[PDB]
């Protein structure tokens, strides 16, 4: 019925940094060749969407943010072969073209068609499908899910199980997969190890889930908000520590509690100082530290290279190291088979029109993941 | 004949920073329990010994430096079980106690008894076996090989093949093992990969040897001294580049020549800026960069954590990651079986008494390894 036509719908537009989202009427153009128009069903509020509002994450404005979501294909442009109208799908903020050097490498996942390194906030063809008040509105990492309808490139969408609960599996579009993969795929947590997880929001909780699934014996959660500790323990943290309770630096405290440094540490916050602290708290000769948190745009950290010369391994990853199009469908299938849980991350559910309230909950420290329904 | 007695012999003592070594008479005490007194046969001049002179590497002075060497056991203290008088041995600047958490971990080699993290420059018992002009002289990483005789702890010595040529296998005590292991063990260079090696001294040449033995397809040598290029090519470099020949930063140049960044990069110099440049030139999603070079004491580098967040792996190692006492004897055995060559690193041979001349050759850029004979 709407196939091949402009759709007029509501979307949350961010017109300028540090302002509330504006629920407005936008026009969404029909999908061009190899493009997929999606009717959104659920979208999570991730800290990275708030980074766009705060200026932490820089991307051309005005913009329709949102990148963690699930929806139903409304229509497909010419040449699309991987999804059909009616299919449940999850948009991929990291594409999987399957032809670049990274897509062909066994460990790479940061596809070279990404819109993160040199952000333009467009479709792959350099143009936008969004218009508001007559003005073109940018996309966000080829996803833009804070809208009733969006249009993505075929390499930025994956078909998922037809029976999946989209108000839950939207978390596989970012939060869950990032945390879980960070532990299980990037760090490769080992059985019996000691892990330290800095930041106990949705991503940090999914890191804990992954460490516990990998058989870690000790999983130490670190947060300055102690209200985060109960849920952290629920999904696997054996201990939790608040840096504000101590008179000495947390890396010392953690080095002492792990009898010389942890096997695996994770930075899941987004601060330069906690990135260096997480590196330091892993065992100097064989420790591994993974950066997951997004740092303030263009800022450099300072660190002593002797931390690495002793033997430490330092790495970072986008989306838990998962090749997005190949893994999203398998993660949904595993969720359907009850291999992991997603309810522990969901603390609040709000209609899409209350998006600003959902961001207020995140910023106040009260929520983990707010799921917005359309 | 000398067993149980103080030995009077010549040693090169460093009384103060930035001065020539002073060839003096020293008194070497007999070995205490679990100690081994070694008659030196050959010692190489590594850049790290020059770092002690320049103040780059800090350790208590006055000191007997030198750590890359081979000699013959003169006598053993009570309780020594792993070596005997007359054995050929190689002193280990990284110990292998075999009991600490690092020694027992499969991938650790930075034994907790090392004298590097908090340098005291003494034997394991906190005292020195060296005296000069009535003053106690410090040890250097439990080795101190710029002396006709030295005393080391049993965990800092390995028994090697009785037929090995000590004027060649002394390089297994540092230079060769470090570079080689950095490629094959730490980085785990893969067949068909592209490697970039910053610094073409003896350790950088050894890194090339390990990349070639791992089957790398391309091995790009980087050095501001183009006189280093011929030998680099001889041992495996497919191309060599001098940063001074270009108008743009070397990481750009290397990213362009590897069509998007190399698989494995190695910092084998000891500069903060080349450590970051080496990291950057490795492929942003799956690249691996290994720091081998020793940076100026207590200085921090500055870097953007986005270099890691895209997927890069950054690591460092001491002694190429080898568990010292288990690996040195195998390396010598491999060398005896012609599994690798050591002659390409040796450009000059001088009597011990010309140690200052040997340091002048290194500092002028003329040599790779000068072997000193006793
Ligand atoms: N690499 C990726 O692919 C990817 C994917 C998703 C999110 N992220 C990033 O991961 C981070 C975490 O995301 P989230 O959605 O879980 O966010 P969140 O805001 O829900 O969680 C962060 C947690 O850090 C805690 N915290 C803040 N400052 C702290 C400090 N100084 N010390 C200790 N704890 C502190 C907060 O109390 C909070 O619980 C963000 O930076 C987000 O942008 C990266
Ligand atoms: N990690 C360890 O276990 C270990 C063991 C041995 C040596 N090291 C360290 O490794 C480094 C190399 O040792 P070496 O004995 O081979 O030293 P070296 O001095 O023989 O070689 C260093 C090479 O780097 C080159 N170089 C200098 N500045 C440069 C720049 N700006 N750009 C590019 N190239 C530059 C020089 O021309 C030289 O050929 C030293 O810092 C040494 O202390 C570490
Ligand atoms: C390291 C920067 C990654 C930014 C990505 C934005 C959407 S997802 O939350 C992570
Ligand atoms: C990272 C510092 C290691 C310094 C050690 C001194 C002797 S060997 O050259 C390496
Ligand atoms: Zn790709
Ligand atoms: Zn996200
Ligand atoms: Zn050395
Ligand atoms: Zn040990």
């Amino acid at each position: 019925s709407t196939a091949g036509k402009v759709i007029k719908c509501k979307a949350a537009v961010l017109w300028e940094e540090k302002k509330p989202f504006s629920i407005e009427e936008v026009e969404v153009a029909p999908p061009k060749a190899h493009e997929v128009r999606i009717k959104m069903v659920a979208t999570g509020i991730c800290r990275s969407d708030d980074h766009v509002v705060s200026g932490t994450l820089v991307t051309p404005l005005p913009v329709i943010a949102g990148h963690e979501a699930a929806g139903i294909v409304e229509s497909i442009g010419e040449g699309v072969t991987t999804v059909r109208p009616g299919d449940k799908v999850i948009p991929l903020f990291t594409p999987q073209c399957g032809k670049c050097r990274v897509c062909k490498h066994p460990e790479g996942n940061f596809c070279l068609k990404n819109d993160l390194s040199m952000p333009r906030g467009t479709m792959q063809d350099g143009t936008s499908r969004f218009t508001c008040r007559g003005k073109p509105i940018h996309h966000f990492l080829g996803t833009s899910t804070f809208s009733q309808y969006t249009v993505v490139d075929e390499i930025s969408v994956a078909k998922i199980d037809a029976a999946s609960p989209l108000e839950k599996v939207c978390l596989i579009g970012c939060g869950f997969s990032t945390g879980y993969g960070s532990a299980v795929k990037v760090a490769k947590v080992t059985q019996g190890s000691t892990c330290a997880v800095f930041g106990l929001g949705g991503v940090g909780l999914s890191v804990i889930m992954g460490c516990k699934a990998a058989g870690a014996a000790r999983i130490i959660g670190v947060d300055i908000n102690k209200d985060k500790f109960a849920k952290a323990k629920e999904v696997g943290a054996t201990e939790c520590v608040n840096p504000q309770d101590y008179k000495k630096p947390i890396q010392e405290v953690l080095t002492e509690m792990s009898n010389g440094g942890v096997d695996f540490s994770f930075e899941v916050i987004g601060r330069l100082d906690t990135m260096v602290t997480a590196l330091s708290c892993c065992q100097e000769a064989y420790g591994v530290s993974v950066i997951v948190g997004v740092p303030p745009d263009s800022q450099n950290l300072s660190m002593n290279p002797m931390l690495l010369l002793s033997g430490r391994t330092w790495k970072g990853a986008i989306f838990g190291g998962f090749k997005s199009k190949d893994s999203v469908p398998k993660l949904v299938a595993d969720f359907m088979a009850k291999k992991f849980a997603l309810d522990p991350l969901i603390t609040h559910v709000l209609p899409f029109e209350k998006i600003n309230e959902g961001f207020d909950l995140l910023r106040s420290g009260e929520s983990i993941r707010t799921i917005l329904t359309f």
